[PDB]
């Protein structure tokens, strides 16, 4: 069923696993992520950036497409449709009104008090529609910037944002780049806020650091470039080995397969397999 | 709005133009075809083969996607969703129940009496749902076969199938090949005697002037597929061969989409479909 992130991330946090957010960019991306998660009996979060949504014509198109696939692929796992790095209240409202079940309102580059106000406004609207809300504090690093442009989430800011806004999940940047995670800080923030935590900039973080972060409260981990890299490699391989092929299905089919196998790998990493219940 | 092909092809036949059927294979194909036709103020038919539908997970997924796009792209032109080369009553029914507005039941390789029976069955179901129906007679050629595997549709068969089944459009193979010289006088007699809009399969590579000749003889629907696949694949290759580092799917499938869009506009200009969509 289409659900928000709320209960799936609470279950993830409570039982020591994470649910991947896999970003979608078109039909084939969405098929691969849904099939992979269903085959793994795992809940899943479908991530949509604002740029990806423009590319896919709009939020409503995306929701329609997912509704189609839920039916045709016989999806029975929990599925959230999540606005990734939402830039404003208006954009969050637009996604929600089109049928999104979750939004991240990203005001982490604004003054903290403005982050609180804008996030609070998004939660008030979203919670009226059953939509879960993620917010962000701190900055993900990565040219030539001191401390590699890393700015840890402040534990007092984290606590205060949670208490004042009522968000369902928190993304505290704690050393990830786009690396050495502040596991001590992560533990403190998870315990103090009592919220499932979200990991951005996960691409390239070793499985061992990924699996250390998870019991410290990381319950959602974002995945995007890994799928793009794997799909693009499969397209290149098809086109480079057959100079005559033009049927889109003959290079985008393998791209879809490569995503599917990338996602199953992340699912195994994250412990998400067999967490979908009735 | 979403409509069958019925009124669409009647208006085309009456006024001397054709509506392209542009086959979709995924989201970017559908976007390009809809945008191009809207921008040309032209009605359009979205063609879906059974293999393309399997690739896109199903008929229902395709209808939902199109509904999404109709909204987000502010589509105001007539749009038909058409099952291309439907292979059975069951497949035609499945597509119609999922929300398709048009089907082609292709029994042209079966004995003529079976073609009539299966097609009649499809029309009875489809017409109670407001769905238009295309059927086919004759064979599109193209290996080392006598007469290049071309078998003209039989005028008596054409006449009889139309009368017995009540189809809305007819695809009479008349010299098209796939992989040529159209029988223009045969096309004329069949158009005249059946009184139906005619469909051209195997249009790829038919020179613009034979296309231009076919239309006033009654050809009101022309199918377009490989031309789009060729243009989109070339755009992808060019992106990937010029930049070995790129992996963002939008950076090569975006240009693919634009390439389809410009291909479709070209066909729209050939077919005379521009500015035929009424408010
Ligand atoms: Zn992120
Ligand atoms: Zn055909």
């Amino acid at each position: 069923p289409l659900v928000s992130m709320k209960e799936m991330l609470i279950d993830a946090k409570e039982n020591g696993y994470a649910v991947g957010q896999y970003n979608i960019n078109n039909l084939e991306f969405t098929q691969a992520i849904l099939e992979a998660s269903q085959e793994e009996n795992a809940p899943v979060i479908l991530g949509v950036s604002e740029g990806a949504a423009r590319y896919m014509s709009g939020f409503y198109t995306i929701v329609k497409m997912v509704e189609g696939l839920m039916h045709d692929l016989n999806i029975t796992i929990p599925v959230a449709i999540h606005l990734d790095h939402g830039s404003s209240f208006e954009k969050c409202k637009e996604a929600i009104d089109a049928g999104f079940t979750s939004v991240m309102i990203d005001a982490s580059h604004s003054p903290f008090e403005e982050n609180v106000a804008t996030t609070k406004k998004v939660v008030e609207y979203a919670h009226e529609k059953g939509v879960s809300v993620e917010a962000e504090l701190g900055t993900v690093g990565g040219d030539d910037v001191v401390a590699d442009g890393i700015i840890y989430a402040d534990p007092k800011e984290c606590q205060e944002l949670v208490e004042k806004t009522g968000i369902d999940a928190l993304a505290p940047a704690l050393g990830s780049v786009h690396p050495k995670l502040g596991f001590k800080e992560m533990e403190e923030i998870g315990l103090s806020t009592g919220l499932p935590l979200v990991l951005h900039g996960g691409t390239g973080i070793p499985t061992k650091d990924i699996q250390k972060a998870i019991p410290f409260g990381t319950a959602k981990i974002n995945v995007n470039t890994e799928n793009q890299i794997a799909s693009a490699k499969a397209v290149r391989d098809v086109l480079n080995n057959d100079k005559e092929v033009y049927d889109p299905r003959k290079y985008l089919g393998p791209a879809r397969e490569a995503i599917k196998e990338t996602v199953k790998g992340k699912i195994k990493e994250f412990g998400t397999s067999n967490r979908a219940k009735h």
